[PDB]
């Protein structure tokens, strides 16, 4: 319905939001591909291919290798944890390339051939810990702020060319990377019980907002960031 | 098909966004009430009744009769015109009373029934004049924060209730009222120029938009503000 | 040293914040007037006017009349209490017409006449309600946001005219009207052991921004909304 | 009379916001130790060390070599210029390393030592462009933006410790770096609302208020001063 005749990649689609995104794309009537550190977690669901995101050289040609591509969605991340001093050199450029540098790398590649073919939409999966200082996150805040000045950047760039860049910044959603930081779903009934709408987000939550900023009607917002983190950021 | 079992409520549906909403919200499935000062507009269209949301008793008796309301949407507005110096206390009251007041009206009617019923979804329409400092729009600005505000704080209060309360903030949107402030459509050409992207917003732009926060897939966003501006803050 | 040959006006310089600031401001070389509902706590500190900032005529009159008003003060403000259902018509009505017409009346009367001479500096004390949502201050967190607004959209108007216009964003001060509403000293000492510094911000810590505005150094910020919360809003 | 028997550190303090906020510490009393690849800028002035900021080492070395810190100043930073296709990956890990990962180390260095010794002010010179987008910024702006989460980050955590943290966030301000970018500086300050750059004194002032004792109840904030021009 929505996403008819769109072609569309989803960057680290091989489970929680990249991969409830892929699948609402599909869905939504578009020819996805996703890109996963693991396609077999894809067997049957989307189109796949390997691809490591830290992995320049392969980002650049997978992007570079499609003839069209009309949508884009970085959902690959890394969340190290720690304050300050428990934070390390190591952390700290893990980080930062997988959760900006990587996202810098695809647009450069992207964008341009967005460009030379109409237009397109770049989406980028933040967090809200771009915005929201919370204990124990030191790098993970700083690599989020960067990316959505980076999305804001390109989207301002590429504006008179046809392609709007957006940023979606959730907050704690239950996907399998934070039930294995926290230690299965019981682990996260703890937390879900302190937050304001006592449950935790839903990756299809966030896939449908992707849906809306790739569709046709998505068309008017660009350089945003969307925040769905059930209030508690306020 | 995104709302096919929810009741709402669109305050000012009678043209622009508020009809944009109330049609969008028709068309995926919901029993919409438009509510307007020329209910004759919807006729056809969707389901209306008269309201001024400047008179209080009639806000409440509309709300409080309602047997259930899933959705509230608040569209209504002026847009006062001019600088501090040209703006006037007659601006700043009508503007604040019917941008604000109004809002502040239905929220405190809407939410504690919404409350009781175990949830639902409050959607306000502000603007990106909330954030974002533009010449000529001293008092609208003044109002749309105001309202912004209002938003979240009711988003904070009322979320251990399940109601969320979010705000749409959309840049210059092409609209009845947008027409009548530029003398007519002769006078858009010139707002479209002016635009990052050499067009005016749609309304169903932001209609598709208030689909998703009625919607439960909506339901992880709450005390957010949504910008859709075509990049003019950037 | 800061302020020689300045001449300022602090609105509601009779207690609190605004007297601290002109204290502070006549120590730093300004000649100041300070008016105030209550001359009489002034008399023997700093030049005292009297003046209900409600009342248009008054403040008007106040302003025109000065020879020369190169620093402009608006510390006038309400802090009513009370979330959503609380919050009451007379509660909004008193705090917009205290917390932000009154402040759209100074700069009417003030901006004109500063742009004449070539520059000058308004200083709006608002709150970092403006910003960050808390329980119980539903109506103040609303005229705070629209004076933040209001801050902007004037020195953007009166930038070319070497005008600034600024606000300052307190967090919880020790004031005579916060003790009005906590007790007075043990809890009030309740609420201080609770912060994230342990204490209530000073006055002083404020008046010293204050002056920093209101000097030559100053004259590059414009716009800016500082603030000055004790971390509160982290 | 501001800083009365501070000891502060300034790091890249040999020439313009650095060195203005170096000289305006001692003007209100502060005892100032200026860090900078250039001490030779500061001799006879400002007591001063040669510091590369680039060299974690070393970061660490002077910082907890010292035997009181009452303020710390980042003023180092780097402009690289360009858009998303021009900015390259040398331009990235260059302005990355210096514009935040240097500040990084020198929060990790100071903020424990502060807390030990009766805690302190660490004032971070950030940029508008962490939160305003202007064209050929693509790099700095993330850099600045990421240095404004990791004061906001570190406030929270160190404030139950009397350390404050702060950045502020200049506009387009007259330096030697900016003079070598652009006279040249005209045609930049036409397009200024205030038709004018800013000047290192003006960031200064407000930096002395943010060490001193008045400007205890400020931690975690970015203070902009741009002249308008994320308006
Ligand atoms: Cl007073």
């Amino acid at each position: 319905m929505k996403l008819k005749g769109k072609k569309a990649l989803v960057i680290a689609a091989g489970q929680g939001i990249g991969r409830a995104i892929a699948e609402a794309f599909q869905r939504e009537g578009a020819e996805v591909l996703g890109a996963t550190l693991h396609p077999e977690k894809l067997q049957g669901v989307v189109p796949a291919v390997r691809l490591d995101a830290r992995d320049k050289e392969a980002v650049f040609r997978l992007i570079q290798g499609l003839d069209r591509l009309d949508v884009l969605v970085n959902a690959q991340g890394v969340v190290p944890v720690g304050g300050l001093l428990e934070a390390t050199d190591q952390d700290w450029e893990e980080a930062f390339l997988l959760n900006a540098k990587s996202v810098f790398w695809a647009m450069q590649a992207a964008l341009p051939k967005m460009a030379a073919q109409g237009g397109g939409s770049v989406i980028n999966i933040a967090s809200v810990a771009a915005f929201k200082t919370v204990p124990g996150r030191f790098i993970y805040s700083a690599t989020k702020a960067a990316l959505v000045a980076m999305t804001k950047a390109a989207a301002l760039e590429f504006a008179p060319k046809g392609v709007r860049v957006n940023a979606i910044c959730p907050g704690t959603v239950d996907t399998p990377s934070l039930r294995e930081r926290a230690g299965g779903e019981e682990g996260l009934r703890a937390f879900a019980e302190r937050q304001l709408l006592k449950r935790l987000g839903r990756p299809e939550e966030i896939a449908a907002l992707a849906v809306y900023l790739a569709s046709d009607e998505g068309a008017f917002a660009t350089g945003s960031a969307f925040v769905v983190d059930g209030g508690m950021s306020l």
